[PDB]
């Protein structure tokens, strides 16, 4: 929880410096933005990559337990995620998930 919020406050500063603040991203799909939760939901449903290969947001809505009348939620949420953590999971998938650091050819 706390580290996702810290790294999305760091993104909030960087994205406001890119003319794209959270101040123009008002909702998840039935509620306020709740990024750390749609993130760990997407990471259970296979990251943004299985999501793009399968349109798996209908099962992110399953992990969200979202409102019974908001099939547009999770599906519109793709357009928020592609600017609100797709640019920042780049540090997780480029400098933590790897089996080795870049300064070596092997483990």
């Amino acid at each position: 929880r706390a580290d996702e919020q810290a790294f999305l406050v760091a993104l909030y500063k960087y994205m406001k410096e890119r003319k794209t603040p959270i101040e123009r991203i008002p909702y998840l799909g039935f509620k306020q933005i709740n990024l750390w939760t749609m993130f760990q939901a997407a990471q259970k449903l296979g990251g943004y990559e299985t999501i793009t290969a399968r349109r798996q947001w209908k099962h992110i809505y399953d992990e969200l337990g979202g409102n019974p009348g908001s099939t547009s939620a999770a599906t519109c949420t793709r357009r928020h995620y592609e600017r609100l953590i797709l640019p920042y999971e780049r540090f997780i998938k480029g400098e933590e998930d790897k089996p080795l650091p870049p300064i070596k050819p092997r483990k």
